[PDB]
This record gives structure tokens, C-alpha cells and sequence, in this order.
């Protein structure tokens, strides 16, 4: 059965790690708290929880974490509101895809939401890390990996879940959105259709590294990734796509790409859909985009708006897209972003808990 | 830029551990030996090569090798003959492959040669761990990992290069061939010996064995083409359809990882000049219409830890297609075993054998 929050043993740290303090840069996920959560697994099942110094983990050369990847993680953002209250975003939903990714995997399962009592007992330890500036968050990263000291690729018979936490500046400081440039080459393909990109799995990302590389070499910030001879849009890095448009009908939608296997189920991505739907002023669909469909739509100007979602960026804006040596200039930024800002002020509101909503989880 | 085999650290163990051999049957992987190699690389570049005890890795909880694995390894044989003397098979193109695979993960150049030393330079240290029974040898583990202490997915700024080794040790496999599960895709990395083409495959030989099948014979496209069987590369020995004898195994189009062992098999049946040897596209079509004209002799798998595997049944779109391999000899396979074992143990000197 799984571990169990109430069975939480906490070791407090001896030796403090200096905190950078308000005004200073910080820089995402190089900086760590004071504790971390572990929990083992073995053949007599999941061992109790514990919170521990940051400390180093100790791995047998053989494990499998680091011989065939069996290996997840997660990505969350705690909020620190102005009279010092600290709040997850629809943290049942990262619980939901984190065991999604671990059946996939054949790491064992635990229930979700003692893993989130343990989590935010780990929060409420390191309160003091969240910070509360404009744009300012506290990133959860939860792990979990395989631990068998053995080179036989099977399902392993050990396990570690661990939990570490990162403070993290405004993704656009003082507050001003900006745009992002992207390479389009259908080369390099992120997932494929029975694949395992529409889980959160650390072999998903490695080959994204030379990528990422090339794209910068082009004087472009991220890739967007193309799947199919359709040219079919899927990605924007490690963000979601949406598009605003006035589709081939004459009808004003937005939309992202359906969960067809090639596509992460986002948080935010999820959070977008549901915010749209309920406002109900345009037509909200989840399908296939094509960058025949795109050129087409930017030559009629029927395209108003091109973005990102993930939990680093919430919404990013996109302005250019080198795609066959060519420049295209999408009116993002042109458009105001009248709905890229909308999407950001009320996330803002919801997360600062300057609006009360069901999304947020207190810690 | 690179290590150095000269710069060779040596720490030596004290209180030596348990050395097995015949009787209990030796599972795959789970025996170590008493030392292993460590090289650590940082922005400014690389250290100097350790030959320290077996021992821990001690991982900071943001190394990127186990948040966006950014890890790759290696698996070559180490054979003891009846003089007593080791010698690694083909290991040239093993530190050829580690390299490749270290380009696509953007992780450290090192040289091939002076890493070969080094492995060299451990197994010779670990000399009395490389067993002399029939069908026994010791299994290099090569590995390099990213290891910087942060989460951004980026290029790391350190590295961490390990080598383990395993003193390690018939009866034909059945297969499913179902089309919904894919390895490895054009434009991806299956080529590249990367741990994350092995983490998914687990699933999917369970449900292999859920419906009564040994391993996955591993299909792609729409023409639904044989790839790999399990972690093994596949070859095809039949009378083709213009009428021609030949063995067949799948390009490197990018889903196939290049194995050495593939890559023996295909020049030893080619100086041999008997029968016609390619590198083709394999559809379950061809294989399909060639069953049942009775014109496939055998099928199998062909890997450094597997050796040579044979395939007596494919499970494809629920019907159960029995392979004549075993009912044919199997002539090639046992052949193929014969000569591998003659050149990997001493009987026979070679250019391929490197000498510990
Ligand atoms: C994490 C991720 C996203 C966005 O997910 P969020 O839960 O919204 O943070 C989108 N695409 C990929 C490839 C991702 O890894
Ligand atoms: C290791 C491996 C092989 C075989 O390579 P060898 O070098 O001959 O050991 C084949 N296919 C896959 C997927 C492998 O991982
Ligand atoms: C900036 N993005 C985060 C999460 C990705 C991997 C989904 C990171 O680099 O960890
Ligand atoms: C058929 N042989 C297995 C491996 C041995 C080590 C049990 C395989 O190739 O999967």
C-alpha cells in the first residue's frame, strides 16, 4: 500500500542555506531550500515519509534512474499573496499526471493526495523561501525514480520519490510581457503517435538539449515542434500551443492541439480551456493545426494571437517563426495581447489569491 | 581537451568482495566487481581517471541525468581464453557509438583511445573477476551522465563518466508484433545508445508476456517494418522473392541502433561469400507471404549480452505465425555461435580482438 502523511518524520536542518533575499536575481532552479522530501520503496512496500535536510541522495552505480531512464518528475508553483499566505495551483492535477507517468514507467504507485500532504507539510517547513515579489514563485519539483541495483532492463524492484523545492524569479521582470522567436524544422521530432510524449518523462527532454542549441545558433529563443508530414503543431519548447484566430468559418476561436499522444497534458494548458469556456465570448475547440493552415491564415490576416502555456512562463507570446529559412511575423504583440493579458491578469489574480477560486490548494 | 590514460589515479581496495562462478546460475547484471573508473568533467574541462573502489554515486538532487536524462552507456564483452589471457571484443566501435551518443545528449567529448586505455587499465586490475566456463565473460558497463546542479534543460556544465563491470552468463523466443507501440521514430534518437529508448519498453514486455510472448518484435510505419526484437537487433535468413538465399537484417535509417554484434554478423556472412548478405527494409508483408510459402529457414535477435537468439513464433494481428528456425537446424545460428566463440575466446587470432 502507499506511505502514508500521517507517518511523516521531520529532521529539521543544522546547517542553514543563505537565502538571496528581495531585489536580487534569481535564477530558475539554481537556487534550492533548506529541506527535501524522501520517501523509499522496496520489495516490503513504500517506507515512511521523511523531510530531511538538502542533502545529496546516494545511488549504486547500477541503478536504473541512470541506465535506462526510469526516471518522471512534476512542476508546480506555490504563491506567496501579500498578507503571507501560501497557495498551490491545481495541484491535484500534477498528482494525477505524476501516476499517470509512473504506471507508464512500471514504478510503483501511491495515492495522490498523501503525496500532496506530504508536499505541502514540506512547504510549510520552507515558508520562508517563498518569495512574495511581483511575478515571484516557489517551483515544486517532485521525482521519481527507479533504484535497482541491476543492469537487467526490467521493472524495478526499488524506488525513490523525492521532492525538492526552488525559489524563482518574475519569468518577465517588472512586470512587461515579451515575445519569443521560434525555429520550425521537421527534422527533429520531440514524440511520436505510441510514444511517451504525453507524459512528464525525463527521456522525453535530453534529446530537446541540440536541439534547443540549433535554434539559438538561428537567433531564434525556442523551437516549435512539427509532427507529421502535415507539419502539424504541437509544441513551443516545453509549453503548450494555443493560436486566437478567425478560423476558415468565419467564427472566432482559439485553439490548442488535442491529446492525441503527441501533446503534455498541461496544467495550465487545461486551466486556459476551462477559463475560455466559462467566459463563453468565443468559440473554444481543442484540434489539429497545420502550418499550411497558419500560412494561409496570416496571408488572409485572420491570425490575432500566438502563445505558450506551461507553469515557468504561464503565457508567453510568439512573433516570429523561421520556418523553411523564411520569416513570419505573427501580430501577437500588435494585438495588444488582448487575450494573452486577460489569460495573465486573472492566473495573477487567482494565484496571489487576490480572487478567491477552487484552483488554489492552501498550505 | 581529454583525459588522460597517463593521468591515471590508482587507489587499490582493501577487503576484497565475494568472487561466484559456476554452480549457481548468475543472473544478468546483479554481481559487481571490486573496482570501477570515475572521471569527472566541469566548465574548465576534465580531471584526472580514477581506479577507486566499487562504491556509491553521490548525486546532487537536481543532476540533470535523472531529472531530463541526460545519460547514455555502453556494453561490451571481456572473454578469458584457455591461456588465460582477456581480450575485449571490438571495443573500437563501442567508444565510437559512446561518442555519438554523447554528441546528441551535448555532453562532453573525450578521446576514444585514451578512455579504451582506461577501461583497459581496470580490467586488468579486476583480471581474476573475468570467468573461464563455456558461455561466460565479463560485461563492461560504460556510462556518462550530465550532473550539473540545476533544472534548467540545457547543456550541462559537468559530467560525470563511470565504467562497472559484471561477470555474466539455447531455447527460442516468441514474439508480439503489435504496431501500436513504437521504439524508437525517424527524426528521434533510437539510433543513439541513450537510456531513455529503455525506460518505455518495460510496459510493453509485460504485455508481451501477458499474452504469451517472450519478447516485442518492435514495428514501424504504415508498412509496418521489423526493427529490433526486445534490446536486440533482427536478421532474417530466407529464399527471397526473386529466388535468392540471403540474409537480411534492417538499415540504419535512424530507428535501428547500430550493434556490434549486428555489425560482425553481416561481415563475417559477407567474407564468406555464399550467400547474398544485405542491409534492407523487412515488412511483415514480405514476411508474412514468405511463411507461408515456406520460404523462411530462421529468424533472430543478435546483441553483446544476448549473443545470438532464435525466434520460433511472431504473435501479429492475433494470429500465431510459427517460424521454421529450430525445425531448420538452426544451421545459421549455430554456425554463426561457432565462429564468434573461436574468435572471442582465443582458438582463432583476429583484428577484432583487443588484448587486456
Ligand atoms: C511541462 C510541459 C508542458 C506544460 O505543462 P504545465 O503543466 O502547464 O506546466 C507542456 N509541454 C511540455 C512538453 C511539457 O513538458
Ligand atoms: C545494445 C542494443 C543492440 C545491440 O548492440 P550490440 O552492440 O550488438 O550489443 C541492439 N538494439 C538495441 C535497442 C540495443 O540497445
Ligand atoms: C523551464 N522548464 C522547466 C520544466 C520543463 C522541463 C517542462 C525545467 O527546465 O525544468
Ligand atoms: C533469450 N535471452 C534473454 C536474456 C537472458 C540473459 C535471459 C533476452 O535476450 O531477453
Amino acid at each position: 500500500s502507499s506511505f502514508k502523511a500521517a507517518d511523516l518524520q521531520l529532521e529539521m536542518t543544522q546547517k542553514p542555506h543563505k537565502k538571496p533575499g528581495p531585489g536580487e536575481p534569481l535564477v530558475f532552479g539554481k537556487t534550492f531550500t533548506d529541506h527535501m522530501l524522501m520517501v523509499e520503496w522496496n520489495d516490503k512496500g513504500w517506507g515512511q515519509p521523511r523531510i530531511q535536510p538538502f542533502q545529496n541522495l546516494t545511488l549504486h552505480p547500477a541503478s536504473s534512474s541512470l541506465h535506462y531512464s526510469l526516471q518522471l518528475f512534476e512542476g508546480m508553483k506555490a504563491f506567496k499573496g501579500k498578507d503571507q499566505q501560501v497557495r498551490l495551483f491545481r495541484p491535484w492535477l500534477n498528482m494525477d499526471r505524476m501516476l499517470r507517468s509512473a504506471m507508464r514507467l512500471c514504478l510503483p504507485s501511491f495515492d495522490k493526495l498523501e503525496l500532496l500532504e506530504c508536499i505541502r507539510r514540506l512547504i510549510e517547513v520552507d515558508k520562508d523561501w517563498v518569495p512574495d515579489a511581483a511575478g515571484t514563485s516557489l517551483y515544486v519539483r517532485p521525482v521519481l525514480i527507479g533504484n535497482e541495483p541491476s543492469l537487467g532492463v526490467s521493472q524495478p524492484r526499488r524506488a525513490l520519490l523525492f521532492v525538492i523545492l526552488c525559489p524563482v524569479g518574475a519569468y518577465f521582470p517588472g512586470g512587461s510581457v515579451t515575445p519569443v522567436s521560434l525555429l520550425a524544422d521537421p527534422a527533429f521530432i520531440r514524440a511520436w503517435v505510441g510514444g511517451v510524449g504525453n507524459y512528464k518523462l525525463g527521456g522525453n527532454y535530453g534529446p530537446t538539449v541540440l536541439v534547443q542549441q540549433e535554434a539559438l545558433k538561428r537567433g531564434c529563443e525556442q523551437v516549435l515542434w512539427l509532427y507529421g508530414p502535415d507539419h502539424q503543431l504541437t509544441e513551443v519548447g516545453t509549453m503548450n500551443i494555443f493560436v486566437y484566430w478567425t478560423h476558415e468559418d468565419g467564427v472566432l476561436e482559439l485553439v490548442t492541439p488535442p491529446l492525441n499522444g503527441v501533446i503534455l497534458p498541461g496544467v495550465v494548458r487545461q486551466s486556459l480551456l476551462d477559463m475560455a469556456q466559462t467566459w463563453g465570448e468565443f468559440r473554444v475547440v481543442e484540434r489539429t493545426i497545420t502550418m499550411k493552415q497558419l500560412l494561409r491564415a496570416l496571408e488572409e490576416g485572420r491570425v490575432r494571437e500566438v502563445f505558450g502555456s506551461g507553469t515557468a512562463a504561464q503565457v508567453c507570446p510568439v512573433h516570429r517563426i523561421l520556418y523553411k529559412d523564411r520569416n513570419l511575423h505573427i501580430p501577437t504583440m500588435e494585438n495588444g495581447p488582448e487575450l494573452i493579458l486577460r489569460f495573465q491578469k486573472e492566473l495573477k489574480e487567482i494565484q496571489y489569491g487576490i480572487r478567491a477560486h477552487e484552483w488554489m490548494f492552501p498550505v
